[PDB]
């Protein structure tokens, strides 16, 4: 037939989480209802997934931020015929600090410490072990952010099951302080803070 309705809507922009919403006619014309999508950076392997007739609004997790998205949707019918459906979205945090360009100019910055040394080190322990209550049991997963308290570097998601109610958080910087905040995901894509606590590594 032709394509399927899809919009955008209750999304300013989300981290981890993605929610979408299609319509379709109005007879019984269409049954099942697929959504696929991949991260517009290859045409190799992708996600895909069914959804109920019933339901009209699905729920996309484990995006990146900063990463754009392209899904699409494809209505088959009772074992009859068959469309598809193309659009595209985008998936940001919000606004991070050194977010913007910085400009080139007569201005020569100071360059603490000289070279690097022939070996060089990562991060150790530090590690934090957080965990809280599925403030819902209809959580379709769950979201962990931690940032610096301090440098405010990029925040950073871990997804975790609806079943996960604890997370070790690995590659912390020693001597840091760090925020933590815990969301939950719904069957609707939408983020509920149920914890929120800061740690000094």
């Amino acid at each position: 037939s032709g394509p399927v309705e899809v919009f955008i809507t209750e999304t300013p922009s989300q981290p981890n989480s993605h929610p979408i919403q299609w319509n379709a006619p109005q007879p019984s014309h269409i049954s099942k209802y697929i959504l696929r999508w991949r991260p517009k950076n290859s045409v190799g392997r992708w996600k895909e997934a069914t959804i109920p007739g019933h339901l009209n609004s699905y729920t996309i997790k484990g995006l990146k931020p900063g990463v754009v998205y392209e899904g699409q949707l494809i209505s088959i019918q009772q074992y009859g015929h068959q469309e598809v459906t193309r659009f595209d979205f985008t998936t940001t945090s919000t606004s991070t600090p050194v977010t913007s360009n910085t400009v080139t100019g007569e201005t020569t910055p100071f360059s603490p410490l000289v070279a690097t040394s022939e070996s060089v080190t990562e991060i150790t322990a530090s590690s934090f072990v957080v965990s809280w209550v599925s403030a819902s049991d209809t959580v379709s997963g769950f979201r962990v952010e931690y940032e610096l308290s301090e440098e405010g570097d990029e925040p950073q998601y871990l997804d975790l099951p609806s079943t996960a109610t604890s997370v070790n958080i690995p590659d912390l910087l020693p001597g840091r302080k760090y925020i933590v905040n815990v969301y939950q995901i719904s069957e609707d894509g939408e983020q509920s803070l149920i914890l929120s606590t800061s740690q000094t590594t």
